[PDB]
DNA sequence: AAGACTTGGAC
DNA sequence: TGTCCAGTCT
């Protein structure tokens, strides 16, 4: 079990914190800062210490914006932890709103360190479309960690971050930062956008496919970006993702009993499918429900059923039982719950039960 | 496999 | 308010 995350600001690091920046400012109070730090430190998350130590040094140094920036820089390549650098970005967010060029200079910097990627988003906040012109000149930097930055921040949904709901609601806002990434040589910055894509499609899952469906997967960094993009609506068997990704049958009767259970209860799926080619074909059999979710709607899950070949104008039969009870990863909620049987990566049929109260 | 499991914060 | 993140393990 390790220790929690909140430790990696523990008074061992504050205090090679404060020998760093006395390294770098001999005048550095460090005493002060020390004791501006530690006051309640204990009741302090991961994320309130990282700011913490920004108000601390804020509270002790003497020195304006510029001339700390003069310090904070030096003071960068000296931590140990990209993690710990956190709280660079993190002052630039608190004291650099009056000096917004120096401020995005500093970021731009800082983020090379570790990541300026919560520190970018209250400027997004509060001054949108100038930091959003800022972003697309680093989509195009030299510095993977500055083009990271770009795509990163600006995501909808970056954990242990507020949601930014100005970009989560239009995905044309940030659009041609993506499309200026979408063939990075750098793995790190071919992440980000996957992972930003993938907040777009919790949200506009039409708008990413057609996107991706307008991509030239010849190129290998951009396939990568969409599959990870795609990872979602993959696995809910999204017939449009499954054919970017890469049957002559049909199907009888197709069946979901019993019609209506219980929590607890099993159902039993099936159906036989018939070749209609004259030739044996490689078949690839799934099926995926509907799961009923808190918000009443539907969020599909895909299973496997069968991967085989299929004689020409053969059948076979295909049954599988499902045990229907909650689960550490899976709460279900009563309701109609539909269920398609894939083959390729096409909706063939559907059946469903219900799943009661 | 599909599910257990990993930080802890947002929702 | 269980799920997700972004995988590792069986």
């Amino acid at each position: 079990a390790a220790p929690a995350l909140k430790e990696i600001f523990n008074v061992e690091r504050l205090q090679h914190i404060a020998s760093e920046m006395t390294a770098v400012y001999p005048a550095f109070d460090a005493k002060g800062f020390l004791k501006h730090a530690k006051a309640g430190l204990a009741e302090l998350s991961v994320m309130q210490r990282m700011a913490r130590v920004s108000e601390s040094l804020h509270a002790v140094i003497p020195l304006d914006y510029p001339q700390t920036l003069t310090l904070l820089y030096a003071l960068a390549p000296r931590l140990n932890s990209g993690f710990v650098s956190l709280f660079l970005p993190h002052y630039v967010a608190s004291y650099g709103r009056d000096d917004f060029k120096r401020s995005m200079a500093a970021l731009k910097y800082f983020t090379t360190f570790g990541s300026a990627e919560f520190a970018i988003r209250h400027f997004l906040l509060h001054d949108f479309q100038r930091t959003l012109a800022v972003m697309q000149a680093w989509s195009q930097d030299d510095n993977e960690h500055v083009r990271r930055l770009a795509s990163e921040g600006s995501r909808p949904r970056l954990p242990w971050s507020f949601r930014l709901a100005e970009v989560q609601a239009d995905p044309e806002l940030c659009a041609s930062i993506l499309d200026h990434l979408k063939a990075d040589s750098s793995l790190y910055v071919r992440k980000s956008v996957a992972n930003h894509l993938n907040d777009i499609t919790k949200d506009h899952p039409e708008w990413v496919l057609s996107l991706i469906e307008g991509w030239n997967l010849e190129n290998p960094h951009t396939a990568w970006i969409a599959r990870h993009a795609l990872r979602s609506l993959i696995k809910q068997g999204n017939t449009r993702a499954l054919t970017l990704m890469g049957a002559e049958v049909k199907i009888h009767h197709l069946m979901v009993t019993p019609a209506v259970i219980n929590l607890g209860e099993r159902i039993n799926l099936s159906f036989t499918l018939e070749s209609t080619a004259p030739a044996p074909q490689k078949l690839v059999v799934d099926y995926a429900i509907d799961y009923v979710k808190s918000t009443g709607h539907g969020a599909a899950k895909v299973f496997k059923l069968k991967a085989f070949s299929l004689g020409a104008g053969a059948q076979q039969h295909i049954r599988r039982e499902q045990h229907i009870r909650d689960m550490t990863t899976r709460k279900h909620y009563p309701g109609r719950h539909v269920v398609h049987v894939l083959v390729n990566g096409e909706r063939l049929g559907s059946a469903e039960f219900e799943l009661r109260a």
